[PDB]
């Protein structure tokens, strides 16, 4: 599985409000970085989550989850180590189970990202 939405976007929203660079808010702009298409193949951004969540375009609470480390993944890939960003960004992969589990999602922490 069932698609949660409360939960699901309460996920989304606490997530909106951790992203201090912003860098996860918005889909990608090939005008501002021309190279980050050729680069990423499955963009996601936590605007496309949020009207994917409330169009019912993901069948569960897990393909929230997933968009969500799909997004996270897209973002250390193509920062560089050592960056704001690909700190945030890490800080997100060891932070976002627990938002979800704050949220009341159910984790499959051995499956996770």
């Amino acid at each position: 599985g069932t698609l949660d939405k409360a939960r699901c976007l309460a996920f989304v929203h606490q997530l909106w409000d951790k992203d201090k660079l912003k860098m996860f808010h918005h889909p990608i702009s090939a005008a501002e970085l021309p190279d980050y298409h050729k680069v990423i193949n499955y963009p996601v951004d936590l605007s496309t989550i949020r009207q994917g969540i409330e169009s019912g375009k993901y069948d569960s609470d897990a393909d929230v989850q997933n968009a969500v480390a799909q997004m996270i993944a897209n973002a250390l890939e193509y920062n560089a180590k050592g960056t704001e960003w690909h700190q945030q960004a890490l800080s997100f992969r060891s932070i976002y189970l627990d938002v979800a589990r704050q949220c009341g999602l159910s984790v499959d922490d051995d499956a996770a990202y």
